[PDB]
């Protein structure tokens, strides 16, 4: 899935299972994610919230 395959442009995918603890499958909610609830979805770097933020706008 989408979710899994621009993650990975992180490149730790341990963040791809932060995705899982919170079991978000839409591409859209990405975008939905504040850097708060990346906190509560498990990353552990506050730098790579950015990078989720600013890709998932790579979507459209």
């Amino acid at each position: 899935p989408f979710v899994q395959l621009f993650l990975e442009e992180i490149g730790c995918t341990q963040y791809l299972d932060s995705f899982i603890q919170c079991n978000l499958v839409t591409e859209e909610e990405i975008k939905y994610l504040d850097k708060d609830i990346l906190i509560a979805l498990g990353v552990n770097k506050i730098g790579d919230r950015l990078k989720i933020l600013r890709k998932s706008k790579s979507f459209q």
